[PDB]
């Protein structure tokens, strides 16, 4: 299983999380900017400009890297439009070059793709959102091979429902799964599932059945307090012993993720989740 976290607040030094059990470290974000939608700025305490990782940044993904972790950047979030996917769709072969230069330029691991974006899963936005993810991992991929560098992508649980209105991750993993090293699946902000243990478990396991999926590729995502989320908190003893545990008697975990790192004393919550897995 993997351990996987978002480093969106710089609360906590960056390098710290070199001497966690983490596995994946995704810096959030960079995204579209309000201009034009294929400039990509960054955002969050690893940028020192809209273009440039501080100082302090570039070092600790060194230390991570040598410590056998993966860096990744994390592309989209929830404040991107889809306004600004719109019109990235019409051209994903370049959206995916300057994702490619963007990580070997800054020597990262590869590349998290946090979309959000509902309404186009719905006929709401004026493109469609399945064939983009679809079309950008396979630009990406091409760019980005396997084994060396890591694709995931970041979806909520209504995206992976098996004929659900809003299941565009669905048609993704049908499509390019095998494209995909794993999911992060955003566990919270999404009721039924959000501090549910018992929808949590049952949907991760449905989840782990779609084609090209497997339980390897899929990361159950947590916050670690309750102001990491709108809703979804669950303290940690729930989550080992009513989630963690659940999956594990019936199959494997593929992992745990969090957001967000920042919001973790001491990396207490990190240590006793690992142990549990």
């Amino acid at each position: 299983s993997k351990t996987i976290t978002y480093y969106n607040s710089g609360a906590v030094p960056l390098i710290n999380a070199s001497e966690l059990p983490y596995d994946v470290v995704n810096l959030a974000f960079l995204s579209s900017s309000s201009n034009n939608p294929f400039n990509l700025v960054l955002s969050g305490a690893i940028a020192a400009t809209e273009s440039s990782f501080t100082t302090n940044t570039i070092e600790a993904i060194k230390v991570m890297q040598h410590k056998g972790q993966k860096v990744l950047i994390s592309f989209g979030g929830g404040t991107m439009g889809s306004n600004a996917y719109r019109s990235l769709s019409e051209d994903t072969a370049k959206l995916a070059d300057s994702l490619a230069s963007f990580v070997k330029n800054n020597q990262l691991d590869g590349v998290d793709i946090d979309y959000e974006d509902t309404a186009a899963f719905t006929g709401q936005a004026g493109y469609d959102g399945a064939q983009f993810l679809i079309s950008l991992t396979q630009e990406l991929r091409k760019r980005l091979p396997s084994p060396d560098y890591i694709i995931s992508h970041a979806p909520q649980p209504p995206y992976l429902e098996q004929g659900g209105y809003m299941a565009g991750y669905v048609e993704v993993v049908e499509l390019v799964g095998q494209e995909i090293d794993w999911l992060n699946v955003q566990f919270y902000n999404n009721p039924p599932w959000s501090a549910n243990p018992d929808q949590i478990v049952s949907s991760y396991l449905n989840y782990t059945k779609l084609p090209n999926m497997s339980p390897e590729k899929v990361i159950a995502g947590f916050p670690v307090t309750q102001n990491d989320a709108g809703s979804g908190y669950m303290p940690v003893q729930t989550i080992i012993n009513e989630v963690i545990k659940p999956i594990q008697q019936q199959s494997s975990l593929g992992g745990i993720m969090n957001w967000q790192f920042s919001s973790d004393h001491n990396g207490d919550w990190i240590k006793a989740i690992a142990q549990s897995l």
